[PDB]
């Protein structure tokens, strides 16, 4: 399914284990960052919000150093 | 469940839309990168492999530019 909107609350990175990018294309109507969480509830997030880019950067830096 | 090992099949970047990190101090025996695909299938991968780290960089750079 597609994100149709974005979460209204910052999600703490200690609960976040990954992300999936949703692109505006034939599949979905909007762009989104989908955060995957420890409790297996995925959370749609606004790619323009700074906290979203920051958490993505954090995840990316961790994998680089694994 | 936990990734108990790593795939040795091809990881085609065109079909990969996201990842999750599995860490060996969060309950599982080993670290893993779990790639998520458009078909909503997930694959366990070796976080130390250069190709794995490159797919993650691709996902991370795509997000940066969103």
């Amino acid at each position: 399914d597609c994100c149709l909107g974005y979460t209204d609350r910052i999600l703490h990175p200690k609960f976040i284990v990954g992300f999936t990018r949703q692109l505006a294309n034939e599949g979905c109507d909007i762009n989104a960052i989908i955060f995957h969480t420890k409790k297996k509830l995925s959370v749609c997030a606004n790619p323009k919000q700074t906290w979203v880019k920051y958490i993505v950067r954090l995840l990316c830096k961790k994998v680089k150093n694994m």
